[PDB]
Order: C-alpha cells, then structure tokens, then sequence
C-alpha cells in the first residue's frame, strides 16, 4: 500500500506554485490530490516548498507534537503554505473549501530511515 512518507507528499506537499493563486485553489486540490474521495477532509494545508527542504525539517529543532509525542520537527525559517478549511456549503460529494495563503513555520512528524515527515501536525 502507499507509504506514509508517500501519503505525506500527496497530502501536504505543492511544490509546483510558489503559492495559492485563486479561490479555487484549494477545491481544485483537495479533490485531485484525493482527498474527498470518501468524505470531504475537514482542513488541510499544503506547503508550496521544495520536497528537500520540507524534509530537512527533521533535523531542525525538536518540539513535542499537538498530542504529546516527542518526534515533531519546527521549520527554522518560515515557508509558503496555504490552508484549506470547508465551508458552511459543503456537501459530500461536493466538498467547498476557503483558502488561506500565510508564510508560517511549520511542525511535522517524522519517522524512518531515512528519517522523513510522515504527518503535518501544526503551522506557528
């Protein structure tokens, strides 16, 4: 089956736009990237970033995640992500989406060898 490494990628990762251009960014996305094939994903953010650099998370500073473990990751620097949060209107299978384009850093999970992001866990 998909990797959780390869999941994180068709999630999260958007490296081909430097960030969200329209409305219907994160509709387009959120259903070609799969998301809302069984039921519409309540939130999502993408990361308009290269792979390598979001990968480098994992050896920049350790933080406790949202939920108490001790294998997040906070981005130095801060990068390009947009958020994706349904609106009052969306119905399965018809999923509606507001987009939010912010430049905050990021907080991953990471597992692995090699070590990589498996999970998005928070944008500060």
């Amino acid at each position: 089956k998909e990797t959780a490494a390869a999941k994180f990628e068709r999630q999260h990762m958007d490296s081909s736009t430097s960030a969200a251009s329209s409305s219907n960014y994160c509709n387009q996305m959120m259903k070609s990237r799969n998301l809302t094939k069984d039921r519409c994903k309540p939130v999502n953010t993408f990361v308009h970033e290269s792979l390598a650099d979001v990968q480098a998370v994992c050896s920049q500073k350790n933080v406790a995640c949202k939920n108490g473990q001790t294998n997040c990751y906070q981005s130095y620097s801060t990068m390009s992500i947009t958020d994706c949060r349904e609106t009052g209107s969306s119905k399965y299978p018809n999923c509606a989406y507001k987009t939010t384009q912010a430049n905050k850093h990021i907080i991953v999970a990471c597992e692995g060898n090699p070590y990589v992001p498996v999970h998005f866990d928070a944008s500060v």
